[PDB]
């Protein structure tokens, strides 16, 4: 009755390892939670915006999870890591509360302790088959290599993609761990040539990636590069210039030239607040703001519903989220088949299609119509 | 409960321009900040710690500021961007606040509206006057130029620098702005030899600067290169590695690698909280710890002289920081005759010595002892 309080509460990565990613996904959140309260998308409930750097440190993650469950009586957990996730599942799943994650590690949504966790998108395995699909449509038997960041990030999509080689007929050659401050990749690129690598794709975020970019472009390597989501877009270009020509991406959402009311929507709001316009133009910026649009929608749906918000309602605003009543913010891509954002009790991933995007002149453009990976399922659940 | 609360606020640029050093600078004042409850350092108070990304736009930054003020009604202001404290004088003059800036520029202590603000150490001016009288000792009638962030915090000592190389019998050939995501430097660096430099003095944070080293290192090219206070420290060799060696600095600070009680503050705060261990050493930590502290130390001797914490006890308390009561944390050199932090209603420089160290091997090793630049103070003051 009344004007009440609640909290969205982010945790993830403004500064440390993987931050290129985390600060503009951390921004979007506590943008998106301010234009909620200005807008009243809620109608009776004020936002407080709790966005929390943990540096991608797992012990800062726990402890801000639990003030946040027991100071803020949070009805969702807006979450970051891939790492910090995996940890926290069996509380998650003990008490209850709905977590929509940047990571897009497909075990968070396998069992146990899977019940209440929501991927916005999809997972870097689904990518990462996808893109190797793409690579043996261009050449049977292609050697590819993968680079990966040295974290359970980087690693979450290696055994997925080993099976779906096999299955392709490729051969992964090596797999190599590479993390930022990578300035000389000389002899990992070197170690590629001499084995025949013709395909790295990478899981990683984008710096490390540029790097690598930066110095196959110098030595003149004819080698491919494909990526995973956190890889690309406008912060790729920005790091890596020309040396990203060519690039193959693999993600769900649509690009900042687009025509989307999302899109429009993330330019007005980051304009509003005066972020700095790679910001603005992010793809993880679309990222976040798609995250806190899911909560915040799902928030909503629980007051209309059952004029009460809790982990409960919330619970039952997100599972009820499908068909026509589906989730369309116009942040990520549909199939011609599908709707944008949609779960139930068994379907844990929101946008289920994606794209495979190459750089062109500073820009990426899509060279694909959205899809789900039928491989991917295939190496994954049998 | 009961106790009475202290906000401590601080306004800086986490991410965007300039982030390379304001975030480890936020960080420190964020853990400084925490430690000074977990110790007690003042009793009867807690401090509630403000620390706001304004991403280096001025207009947020005033913002914040107006909003700590209206409703915390804070003691002292702990600032950043050296546009955003130029653009602010009049106001923080108007408010009576004690003023300690991450930046370092000579002007902001010149009238007219300057007794409400403190450099905790020495300015932009004088490191690279020190930098200009380090170049003419070894390399009479020396070609110079200086690359400067594009801001007025790049620009802020380039009329010193003018006017001293006058002095020196040194020829500024070119003054260049660059900032972020100077991918090429390779026509700046080319014109730069065309015109026969032989020493560039960077005025700038560690990433353009970095990326301008390994071009140069790339182009087998031989200047000398040199840099002021945010130029340098373990960031710099993070971002640049080998191409830094030999890279000369003017800073005020300790090294993480010497022995101090201050320097050893920070590794116990950094670790105590889970920060990375690239902003444990930073010399940004270091630079936002002391600022932190001489904020804290002021409360602490505004609540023991006087009994009530306010813009006005604290003002007083900073100006008596001198003789007997100078300030030493141990994270600044002090001169031989002189002492670490002391202020005076006339004296607004808190560490008054700075030093020049050299990178050799991925360290910065001291290549002088502390001294101030008498030169300086001719050029600038008359
Ligand atoms: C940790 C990983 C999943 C990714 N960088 C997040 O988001
Ligand atoms: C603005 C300037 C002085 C510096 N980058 C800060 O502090
Ligand atoms: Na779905
Ligand atoms: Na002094």
């Amino acid at each position: 009755l009344g004007q009440q309080q609640v909290t969205l509460f982010w945790s993830g990565a403004i500064t440390g390892p993987t931050s290129d990613a985390g600060a503009p996904y951390g921004a979007a959140v506590e943008d998106y939670c301010k234009w909620a309260n200005e807008r009243k998308l809620v109608p009776g409930v004020v936002f407080n915006c709790v966005v929390r750097d943990d540096q991608y440190n797992n012990a800062n993650t726990q402890r801000f999870f639990e003030e946040a469950v027991d100071r803020f009586k949070i009805p969702v957990f807006l979450s970051y890591a891939t790492g910090a996730n995996l940890q926290l599942k069996p509380l998650i799943q003990e008490l209850r509360i709905p977590t929509i994650p940047a990571s897009m590690h497909i075990e968070l949504i396998d069992p146990p302790n899977n019940d209440y966790i929501f991927l916005p998108t999809t997972s870097y395995s689904e990518q990462v088959v996808a893109l190797l699909e793409y690579i043996a449509r261009e050449k049977k038997g292609a050697k590819v290599a993968l680079v990966v960041h040295p974290s359970p990030f980087g690693r979450a999509p290696v055994e997925d993609a080993r099976k779906a080689a096999r299955e392709l007929g490729l051969q992964i050659v090596d797999v190599q761990e590479v993390g930022s401050g990578n300035l000389d990749n000389t002899a990992l690129l070197k170690r590629f040539e001499q084995a025949g690598v013709e395909y790295v794709v990478h899981q990683n975020v984008a710096g490390p990636v540029a790097n690598i970019l930066k110095d196959a472009k110098r030595l003149g390597l004819k080698m491919r590069h494909l990526g995973a989501h956190y890889t690309g877009g406008p912060d790729l270009i920005a790091l890596a210039g020309d040396a990203a020509e060519g690039f193959l991406w693999a993600t769900s959402f649509y690009m900042a030239h687009e025509d989307t009311p999302g899109i429009r929507l993330q330019k007005e709001i980051g304009r509003k607040y005066g972020r700095p316009e790679n910001f603005i133009e992010s793809v993880n910026y679309t990222n976040g703001m798609l995250a806190a649009a899911i909560a915040v929608e799902a928030i909503r749906r629980a007051q209309e519903r059952f004029k009460r918000i809790t982990n409960e309602t919330v619970y039952q605003a997100i599972v009820g989220m499908n068909g026509p009543n589906a989730f369309k913010p116009g942040f990520a891509v549909s199939t011609k088949q599908g709707v944008e954002i949609d779960f139930t009790k068994s379907e844990h991933t929101g946008a289920e299609g994606l794209r495979i995007l190459e750089a062109k002149g500073g820009r990426f453009v899509p060279v694909t119509e959205p899809f789900t990976s039928a491989l991917f399922r295939k190496v994954h659940y049998g």
